[PDB]
């Protein structure tokens, strides 16, 4: 029974892929991390292939649904999950086949940049985006995609180009967040969108993870500054969690996985650098437990026919 | 005749304590600064003890008044003055008794973080905070408290944890200020709140003072950048001063003391580092004259029964 | 036939002067750049003298028109073009006469700082500036003027004072842009103002150019971060260009020249530093072609009596 794949489902392979990469970065300290990384990376890649095929089906047979999501000043953002996940799968595959990895990384980089250049800029024409369009999902095309390009290009050796993407993401983040948080303060995000509060966890941690990927894992003043704001936001979101899930636990909670996985990834670098190793251990374990709970809730939802539309 | 202590009065020991610390940092250049520092520190500590006892009385006998201030999306911020001043008094007392200092510093740090995690985040639920709630006082829990933790923890030797608090404050500052200044441009702050424009002086100077405390007094590019924006804001506030006091000079002007004291503190580090020593001298003298005028106006108000509620 | 000079016309000598300085910075790599720099610098200086004389005439004989522009919460910003161009002409003239250069640089620096301190701060009184006043032109007094002071003072040897102005501009930029872009998203900028979207190109490139001028041309992490966001904005504005010129090509397009010239200037430093030399060459050529097109369209407009009011 055909259905149009909800684009947000790409957050699942995104979170798993990012978590694979976190474990990969533990390999030199703890060799057993290699197997955990490889298993997460294969599962993420397989889910990504499936969802890419489903989205190709959506494009072929439900094109007007894609067109409507693209032109929406809110829903367009989830499309950025496609190139973001494509790059992360490339990053995973690099351990086995750098040529294929490089192809995926460049496709995702050119894709995300074309996407933002076409759609993010178009918002500045005014009159379509409304105050109520000011949602955490906007971080995906505006911020997360650039950080992912930055870290992926660094992996391929393009450190200076990586810094360009890094800067685009970092400054875009601090330029958007002020108006997002003011909007949230004034207007209550409706329950149907609240799981996307998890995306608010992502910026600082995705930022510092990308930064450390480009700067050879040097845990410097900037990295520590970023981690601090990251943890502030974590604490805030923990306090907000009962409100986030007021209307029940749902699959949208995968929104938190990107920030959680990036907190795990950045923890490996802090630990390697002998900076706040206790905090690093807590962060790494915490993020893995939470993503583990997402996986278990997702298997549960699947073993009952409550997964796809 | 019992009364509920207005929470804002903690700005008095706050400003005096911060100024004690500024003079403390002049000791190695000018030994006579020691006595001035110690006198300011004892006076600040004594006033703090008195106000803590008064607030304990408020909690015991005027609890509903505290509850109302806590739940207000505007008035809650002044409560952050309590842990901020507790930490600064700890910092003062460190010169005489590090054990007692450490207790006060940790109580104020855990207290402020718990306070923001409970209340600052709760605003993001929407519908309580309004555009008109966008006031300079929000810098206290969001920004100043984190900088104070950063510098206090650095004093105790916890430089990396200090950088985490520093980053939380710095990024929180740049995330809030944009919407504050836009709000002020559009909506005239009512005279009763205008003295709190003095808090707008604080961020850059409290930021750079905390930064220099953590980075061993190294006056680097970041420090100079911060000072520049700090002085811009000083100039702006000087030009605005007749509007700020349109309806008369009042005790609320202690709002300026935190930024003034932090400008004095940071001046000592610039001077030590042989950076802009002339500017440093001007800044240090200017801040002391202005706080001196606050003290004289406050003694005046007291010698007439116009101090407490 | 007397007329009041539209203040925005100062953008012409501004763009040409900035471009002269870009070519000046190519001299050590390519000696022929000297002549191109000198020709652009003489033309910019001559146009600046003419426009200064015209504005002096405006002040003498059309003072109420100046007063109205000054008090406008939108139109005041263009006045900042006067001290900005004065400083850039000083920077040009430094190659021939440092004494005269120093006079112009200090006049423009004191002038711009006095101007912002009087007018930018006055906006914070509220009730005059409206949401609809949130225009790209605000970058001129708030941001561009400080960067120009920073680079001009560095030229004269005042590197630490230069960093103060730099910081004031950089932090002012990130404090304003968030609310500008949110405003543009919600409200369509009217065609008559759209050419000023070109000013949105300026911040990152003017910032990095000023930074590199102060830090001895060291292309570091900050510089690369700035360039990245700069290019993001360039791409966005390229995509937006047909909307910008919906109602036709007009002389207001000189708004883009400051950012274009600064992109050329910063390219020379990236090239010198052997960072992204290919990107540097593209940027330098692109900016010169676009400004060349502005010059040709302007000569065209002049050879038909469609230049002044
Ligand atoms: C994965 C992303 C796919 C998004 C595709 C939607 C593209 C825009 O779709 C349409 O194309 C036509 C022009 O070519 C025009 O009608 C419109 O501008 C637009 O509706
Ligand atoms: C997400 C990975 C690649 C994204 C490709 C997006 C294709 C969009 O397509 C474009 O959308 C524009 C709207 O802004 C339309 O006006 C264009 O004519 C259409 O070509
Ligand atoms: C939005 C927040 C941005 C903060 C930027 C932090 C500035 C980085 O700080 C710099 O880091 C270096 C590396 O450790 C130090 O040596 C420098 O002295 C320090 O200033
Ligand atoms: C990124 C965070 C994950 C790193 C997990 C490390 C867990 C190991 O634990 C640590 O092992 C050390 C030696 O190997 C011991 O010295 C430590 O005392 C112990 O805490
Ligand atoms: C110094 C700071 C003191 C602030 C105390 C006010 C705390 C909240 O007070 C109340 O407590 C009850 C739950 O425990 C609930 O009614 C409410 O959420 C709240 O009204
Ligand atoms: C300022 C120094 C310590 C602050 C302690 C604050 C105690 C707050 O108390 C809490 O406030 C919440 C509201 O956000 C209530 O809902 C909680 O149930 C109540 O426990
Ligand atoms: C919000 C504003 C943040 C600006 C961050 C400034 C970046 C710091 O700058 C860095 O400082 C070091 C120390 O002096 C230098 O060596 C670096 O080369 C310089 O880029
Ligand atoms: C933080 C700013 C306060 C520092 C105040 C310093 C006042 C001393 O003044 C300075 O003393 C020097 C030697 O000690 C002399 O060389 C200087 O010429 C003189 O200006
Ligand atoms: C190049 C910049 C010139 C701007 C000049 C306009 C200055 C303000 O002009 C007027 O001056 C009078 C006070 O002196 C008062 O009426 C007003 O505040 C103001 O209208
Ligand atoms: C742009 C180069 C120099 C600028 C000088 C500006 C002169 C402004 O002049 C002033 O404007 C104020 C308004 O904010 C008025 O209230 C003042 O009384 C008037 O002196
Ligand atoms: C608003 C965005 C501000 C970002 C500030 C970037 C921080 C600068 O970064 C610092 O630059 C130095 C010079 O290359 C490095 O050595 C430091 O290790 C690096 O952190
Ligand atoms: C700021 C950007 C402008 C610099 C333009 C440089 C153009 C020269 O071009 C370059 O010249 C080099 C040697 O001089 C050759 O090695 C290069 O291959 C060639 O690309």
């Amino acid at each position: 029974k055909p259905f149009p794949l909800p684009t947000g489902y790409f957050g699942i392979p995104l979170g798993l892929a990012a978590l694979s990469l976190a474990w990969f970065h533990l390999e030199n300290l703890f060799p057993a991390a290699r197997m955990v990384s490889d298993v997460l990376g294969i599962v993420a890649s397989a889910v990504w292939i499936l969802f890419i095929l489903m989205y190709a089906y959506k494009l072929r047979y439900y094109f007007e649904e894609v067109r409507a999501e693209y032109h929406s000043p809110v829903r367009f953002s989830f499309i950025a999950l496609i190139p973001i996940t494509t790059m992360l799968v490339g990053d995973i595959l690099y351990r086995w086949n750098p040529l294929i990895a490089e192809v995926l990384i460049w496709i995702g980089t050119i894709g995300q940049l074309l996407f933002s250049t076409l759609r993010v800029s178009e918002l500045w024409q005014g009159g379509v985006f409304e105050q109520k369009s000011t949602h955490p999902s906007f971080y995906l095309p505006a911020v997360a995609a650039n950080f992912t390009s930055a870290s992926s290009l660094a992996l391929l050796g393009y450190h200076d180009l990586g810094y360009l993407f890094f800067g685009a993401g970092m400054i875009a983040w601090i330029i958007f967040e002020p108006v997002l948080l003011q909007h949230l303060r004034i207007s209550s995000l409706e329950p149907q969108f609240r799981a996307t509060m998890g995306i608010v966890l992502a910026p600082a941690f995705v930022c510092v993870s990308a930064y450390l990927s480009i700067n050879h894992g040097e845990v410097d003043t900037l990295a520590k500054i970023l981690w601090g704001y990251g943890f502030l936001q974590l604490f805030f979101l923990l306090r907000l969690f009962p409100w986030i899930v007021e209307k029940g636990l749902n699959i949208g909670l995968w929104a938190f996985s990107f920030g959680l996985a990036s907190m795990a990834n950045s923890a490996t670098a802090f630990y390697h650098g002998n900076v706040l190793q206790g905090v690093s251990i807590f962060a790494f374990v915490f993020s893995n437990v939470m993503i583990g709970l997402l996986v278990l809730m997702t298997i549960y939802k699947l073993t009952k026919g409550q997964f796809f539309l």
